[PDB]
């Protein structure tokens, strides 16, 4: 829809940006208010650096995936300055806030109980014939109540035959990604599953480097020979063979986020 019809687009003068939180070579990121009394954050890209419709991008991949678990599309901007508005989360990034005060003191058992709720939220995409490609703690928001969304939809992709390909120079975070993504530009749920592994490591270590004492080329070796991650420290063994099954080397051999979210609530209601 044109912006004079679109029930997203908002008069710039309903925001004030605040607080900014971050900063980089796209844009920045800021917590802000919406006429008065409502947090929101805002993303605001920075004019040259891509392509607006590029940037919009993010907001539209965000307008059909709409559900509790996944964090909340507000509005947009689209006149330049151009910006995104959406739902704030006041406890920041998943890997930052394991590392507070609060996050350390943090049981094993709400660490299941929120490893459950990202689960729920890529149960949701999954069902809706999305895939994330981006799934890791740094792209998991914590709210005020301890809550776990997902966000930093830029890269995720509908997908009409569980397969999109990426560019043939296209890189992705080696340590994060399956082989089959590393090494074809392949990228199923499946993926998504297998990058799920990994990031209940961050969550059992606090946000720690998976794979530690290695290199990119180490992890791909040690991969191809059959070796999976080390045992994490302080991780119970349970939890530690629901990651074995995420890092099956067949795509279609890993589970569904439905299983794996039905799997943790069971380990959380039984600690
Ligand atoms: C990073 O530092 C902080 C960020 C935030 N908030 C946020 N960072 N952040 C992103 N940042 C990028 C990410 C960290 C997710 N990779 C990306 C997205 C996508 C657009 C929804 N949303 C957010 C929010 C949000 N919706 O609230 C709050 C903090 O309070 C202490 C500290």
């Amino acid at each position: 829809k044109p912006w004079w019809e679109d029930e997203w687009e908002v008069p710039r003068e309903t925001l004030k940006l605040v607080e900014r939180l971050g900063a980089g070579q796209f844009g920045e990121v800021w917590m802000g208010y919406y006429n008065g009394h409502t947090k929101v954050a805002v993303k605001s890209l920075k004019q040259g650096s891509m392509s607006p419709d590029a940037f919009l991008a993010e907001a539209n991949l965000m307008k059909q995936l709409q559900h509790q678990r996944l964090v909340r599309l507000y509005a947009v901007v689209t006149q330049e300055p151009i910006y995104i508005i959406t739902e704030y989360m006041e406890n920041g990034s998943l890997v930052d806030f394991l590392k507070t005060p609060s996050g350390i003191k943090l049981t094993i058992n709400k660490l299941l109980d929120m490893a459950a709720q990202i689960a729920e939220g890529m149960a949701f995409i999954e069902e809706r014939n999305y895939i994330h490609r981006d799934l890791r703690a740094a792209n998991i928001l914590v709210s005020d109540t301890l809550s776990c969304k997902i966000a930093d939809f830029g890269l995720a992709r509908l997908i009409e035959d569980n397969e999109y390909t990426a560019r043939e120079g296209a890189k992705f975070p080696i340590k994060w990604t399956a082989p089959e993504a590393i090494n074809y530009g392949t990228f199923t749920i499946k993926s998504d599953v297998w990058s799920f592994g990994i990031l209940l490591t961050e969550i059992v270590t606090h946000g720690r480097i998976p794979y530690p004492g290695m290199t990119n080329p180490e992890v791909i070796q040690n991969l191809e020979r059959g070796y999976r991650m080390v045992r994490p420290d302080n991780c119970p063994e349970e939890l530690y063979q629901l990651m074995r099954l995420c890092w099956k080397e067949r795509p279609e051999d890993r589970p569904t986020f439905d299983y794996l979210r039905s799997v943790l609530e069971d380990f959380f209601t039984a600690t």
